[PDB]
């Protein structure tokens, strides 16, 4: 809350009054230009709004529209509030109210609370849910994880279809392509050899550009997952390279390596690494860990690839990350080993923010159905505690919300719908970790921010897990739960090798889960969000120093306050810069919260003058650390 | 025949001996690198070669391999003779012999003569036939005329599939796209408007690049046909423009206008021309002439487009042709009006060389099944005549050859196969017009080269027509012949408004055709070929002048001999340059031969300093002249 809150209330003035009418407007709307009935509300939902209009308008509390961050509102106005004809036809509460209804049909009770919590900034869904929830094509889902359906032209162009047919509504896409042959591999049609990936990519990077004015975003953030033994690996990690004068100016593709441990082994024990066109080495992206090392090992034996210094790739890879900050690294074995869907098959890729990790097949495209809970709004008392009951509580709710989405979602491609339906993956997220910390005035390093951390996720996983049981208790287990690690009482940390930090009763849980099942194969995918230092500001009053006599140190420096004349230790330990905090503490809290995460989540370790040898300790640290999504991003300068 | 014939016979030495063994080799061949059975002969054909090996090797006459033009052989060696492992495994005769067999199965008699004529350079098929005829994927067809299946993403990407799935084997492609909406037109999905064509094009221009190493050619000569009332017309004619810094560097697309007469009317009577996104103006590429002018006329009435100075387009168009030599012009109404397939629907486009003109639908892709007869090899006696019987004769044969191709062709896309099968379009071509003339020593202008001309086609059309009857006499009418102009005795010139030049009995013909039908809806598509002055050289001896005392005038000038010191009139009237000959005589002979051409064929009028006003008389001349393929190409400097 700053001095520009006028943009809220004075533009709470060009807004009409009663939810009901605003819906009417939106429902009844017409294309003032083509005279086309252009509704922005589904028949289905509209009637629900009319049938209840009374209790609804009543229910809303418009005073809550002032309880919004300055840059926050702007976001909504610019992009989330349904406009009428160029003009904003939605008070934030309306949006909320339409989202709330979006999710539950006749479940008005459910609608109303899942209303209130939202309005009381407790949690919020993903843009996709925000944007379309309630409207005629209620696509509320975030990303899609697409499988390169075949290594035939029929395949590629059937894949290319989706990557558009989705890309046209929807959100981010991440497709894995370990099965397309390598440069100069062999066509059994004619005298041709293979073009490779990179031109085939230039293709996908191109439907990307064109298919967009509808996907309501030129940003075509596609990410491409590929195992590092593919004979085309080098050209692949290179994509975004600042040079390439007839190449991929792939300003919207990003390359992600889907890395088995073998590679990281070879690398460390400085050795060999063999490459393959997949055609000569079949079945490779289908085995993993041991089954995979037997396999790969033997195609080396059998002499099918092109042996290189394992240290060569790793070396080039590194170079690329620095110059471009890509490829991303996800650990193939870390992920499958510790996935609850290991029963289905082999998870071949994760997604752009290298967060969700769920099965995909040429006839299953996986979805990111996600909401994210606002960690800071459970802080409670001058100095304070955190309400873990409230947490458990709210996160029980969201797990319900998200489940619904899975049923009321508008599916872009039949694949998507099969997938989401048999497996029911959710993704609870979280916002405000860094905050919560600073509010409870704990420094990022505290071996008690350390503590807090663990407990939080512990509680979320705990709740989501339980909520999911009851609905599986009410509605039946998700369709494919048998064979599940959970179908045998093995849980996230159990697959890591730990004991819960025990703040919740996992026995009673693990007990019922076997007895009732759960409504979803996965539950949480924490922190790769923004729209889905201000903290000093406050503190500097009580001690001293200020404004006219101090438009100085920080305007200059990046909120890096270590060693500033007249400023407390308590503070410059709390309000630590991100370069300033220890990475092996970040990697660490990471691998901590990691134990109660069905999915994965992403690191962005933040060093200064990173060495082809520093970066390496960082990757190997986390690597060795059991982590699922490797180091995902390194920011430099 | 020059002094380098050594490349034939001395490299007739690294060739093995008896056809049969050469087949064996080719049949039995293996991928010396992947150990894959890599045959180059179909089971089907192989056995035919063994079952008859005796009469076959015998039959061949290898002395004929010396009867080849210097640059000619090179063509074969470089690209037509099946290589073994990098090394040429085919004497020209073998190729021929495999082509010959390619076409007829057990029809050895047919094989053998259709052998001999070929070997006696009388006619030859299209590369596609040359290359693959006999081999396991006997795709022998030239182009494909593809229909933009829908104005949905499902459509576009289903079209894009073919334009690859074909493009991967096969030959040239020409697709028409009058149905895709215009820039900023309206998506009834969301807040998007249309990207337009040009980006959608950038898409097709891109599968073009990638899908090629198999299509055994980086050249992706796609041509795109579009009516000039499409709201995106301007950007469309611009494609190849030497400027466009985030545009189509469409180094392999070419834009062709599919122009109704209305436009050319408006233009001349200096007036208006309205543009449309097709969505607001539906049915437009489906009506023509009168039905079309009623339609279009009324969308003007109704005020649906964006009225421009008809003279504006025409003006821009022109500019484009000069700077790029495109768009090509085909006359939509000229073509449908005088098509024998008018019964099926509306021919929406022709093809790259703007020659064939046959129906296409989102479930019919039309084919160019073609061979071409060598006009010069019927000249017969010091000075001479032309044997029209031989012509009629040989061209009877080719019409048989080509028919077979239609049945033994390997079809890339089910569409192709339906089309070719129900309609049976052929394309007899011709080579050596310009020659024949000079051999019978007649000048391009002679009102008796004028005469000869007409008669030739008259005879070819006459023969092909008759040959086609008999097989329709033997095999039945092509599947869709009822409703045919011919199914009513109306023939090519009859649809023009003429009487045959009567050198053949058209009554007896027109008689039987109604009685038996014909095997093909179309027959001929003359002169847009090369691989499918040397004439002075000879003459300069008998009079005088030569070599050491004359490495002069022409080495310099473009065989333009008008006014050279000591050189006969007889000659410099015969060996006239192409800029030097009259265009309205070219346009004219054109519109002459035109009357006996089922299909179309193409002009390349050749002026010097062409004016936005000179070009115009040329287009309007031919236009008014009844022509089907407008002026197709203008070469300048
Ligand atoms: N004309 C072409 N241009 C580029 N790549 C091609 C072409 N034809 C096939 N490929 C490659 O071959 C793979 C797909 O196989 P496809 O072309 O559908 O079957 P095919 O290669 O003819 N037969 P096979 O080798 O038996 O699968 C892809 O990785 C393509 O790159
Ligand atoms: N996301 C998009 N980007 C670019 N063009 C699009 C997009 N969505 C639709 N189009 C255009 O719309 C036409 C195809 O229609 P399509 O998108 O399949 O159905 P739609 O527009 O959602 N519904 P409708 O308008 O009722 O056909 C093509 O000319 C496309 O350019
Ligand atoms: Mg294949
Ligand atoms: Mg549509």
């Amino acid at each position: 809350t700053l001095a520009a809150r006028i943009a809220i209330s004075n533009l709470h003035k060009q807004t009409t009054k009663q939810f009901s009418k605003v819906v009417e407007d939106l429902y009844r709307y017409v294309n003032a230009a083509t005279g086309k009935p252009a509704p922005m509300i589904s028949d289905d939902v509209y009637n629900i709004v009319m049938e209840n209009k009374d209790k609804l308008n009543s229910a809303i509390v418009y005073d809550r529209d002032f309880q919004y961050s300055y840059f926050g509102f702007k976001t909504l106005e610019r992009s989330y509030l349904l406009r009428i004809n160029g003009q904003v036809a939605e008070r934030p509460q309306h949006l909320i109210m339409r989202v709330a209804l979006g999710i539950h049909g006749r479940d008005i009770e459910a609608a109303l609370e899942t209303y209130n919590l939202m309005s009381l900034k407790y949690f919020t869904h993903a843009s996709p849910t925000l944007f379309n929830a309630g409207t005629p094509k209620p696509q509320m889902s975030s990303c899609f994880l697409v499988a390169m359906k075949e290594d035939s032209i029929e395949g590629i162009y059937d894949t290319l279809k989706e990557c558009a047919l989705i890309s046209k509504t929807a959100g981010g896409i991440g497709l894995h392509i370990h099965n397309i042959r390598s440069t100069g591999s062999y066509i059994a049609g004619t005298n041709g050899t293979s073009n490779g990936l990179i031109p085939m990519i230039r293709v996908f990077n191109n439907t990307a550009r064109y298919v967009d004015q509808g996907g309501n975003k030129r940003p075509g953030a596609f990410a491409l997952y590929l195992e590092p033994w593919h004979a085309d690996i080098f050209d692949f990690i290179d994509i975004r390279k600042n040079h390439g004068k007839e190449e991929i100016r792939a300003r919207d593709l990003f390359p992600a390596l889907w890395i088995p441990d073998l590679f990281m082994k070879r690398v460390e024990e400085n050795g060999t690494w063999t490459l393959f066109s997949p055609t000569s080495a079949p079945g490779l992206s289908d085995c993993y860990g041991d089954e995979f090392e037997a396999l790969y090992t033997r195609y080396e034996k059998e002499g099918r690839g092109k042996t290189i210094k394992a240290q060569k790739l790793w070396y080039s890879i590194l170079e690329a990350q620095t110059e471009t900050g890509t490829p991303f690294v996800v650990y193939k074995d870390a992920c499958n080993r510790k996935s609850n869907q290991k029963n289905l098959g082999v998870i071949k890729s994760s997604n752009l923010c290298c967060e969700i990790v769920e099965y995909s097949a040429p006839d299953e495209t996986a979805v990111c159905n996600l909401a994210s809970v606002a960690l800071p709004a459970f802080i409670e008392t001058k100095t304070s505690t955190y309400n873990f009951k409230k947490l458990h509580e709210i996160a029980k709710v969201v797990t319900r919300n998200l489940n619904r989405v899975i049923d009321r979602n508008y599916y872009p491609v039949e694949e998507a719908r099969k997938s989401n339906m048999r497996h029911r993956p959710i993704a609870l997220g979280v916002q405000g970790l860094a905050d919560t910390f600073m509010l409870l005035r704990l420094p990022f390093d505290s071996e008690e921010a350390r503590l807090l951390n663990i407990q939080i996720f512990e509680t979320i996983y705990h709740a989501s897990m339980e909520a999911s049981c009851e609905l599986a208790q009410k509605d039946g287990p998700y369709e494919t739960f048998q064979g599940s690690p959970a179908s045998q009482g093995i849980l996230q940390f159990d697959m890591w090798d730990q004991k819960p930090y025990g703040m919740w009763d996992w026995d009673t849980l693990r007990k019922d889960i076997m007895k009732h099942g759960v409504r979803n194969s996965l539950t949480m995918a924490p922190m790769p969000t923004a729209s889905t230092n201000p903290y000093l500001l406050r503190d500097l009053v009580d001690l001293g120093i200020w404004d006219e006599g101090m438009k100085q140190y920080l305007i200059t420096q990046n909120g890096s306050i270590q060693g500033l004349p007249n400023v407390p230790q308590e503070l410059k330990d709390l309000y630590k810069t991100v370069w300033e905090i220890s990475q092996k503490t970040i990697i660490n809290m990471a691998a901590d919260r990691s134990v109660y995460i069905d999915q994965s989540h992403s690191l962005n370790l933040f060093l200064r003058a990173p060495t082809m040898g520093k970066l390496t300790s960082m990757h190997f640290y986390g690597w060795k650390k059991g982590l699922k999504t490797g180091m995902y991003y390194l920011r430099t300068q």
